[PDB]
């Protein structure tokens, strides 16, 4: 009954783990964030968004556009179910979603939409029952 998870990445182009159950008796789910690599956000950087496996495809498109200042994803994107900013080595971030947000009909992915980094660094979140 832990409502908070932690993810790593690092100067690679994969997170530490590729599946995040999150219990359907958390009212909210954390999720924290970090980077443990050396190299920084302007070249490595890594966030962590959220959407329904059937958006990744267009809020990746629509978000490597957005540039840098908007965390590489689309300003209002009502795709992005939750997302954390864009951060470097050495640098820490958060997201709190509410668990009501989610669906048990649908299926969720998780990836980060730094330009060139969606296709191996993606996992699966589902709601546990
Ligand atoms: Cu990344």
């Amino acid at each position: 009954a832990s409502c908070e998870t932690t993810v790593t990445s690092g100067d690679t182009m994969t997170y530490s783990t590729r599946s995040i159950s999150v219990p359907a008796s958390c009212a909210e789910f954390t999720v924290n964030f970090e980077h443990k690599g050396h190299m920084p956000k302007t070249g490595m950087g890594h966030n962590w968004v959220l959407a329904k496996s059937a958006d990744v495809g267009d809020v990746a498109k629509e978000g490597a556009h957005a540039g840098a200042d908007n965390n590489f994803v689309t300003p209002g994107d009502k795709r992005v179910i939750a997302f954390t900013p864009i951060i470097g080595g050495g640098e820490k971030t958060s997201v709190k979603f509410k668990v009501s947000a989610l669906s048990k009909d649908e299926a969720y992915t998780y990836f980060c939409s730094y330009p060139g980094h969606f296709s191996m660094m993606r996992g699966t979140l589902k709601l546990e029952e």
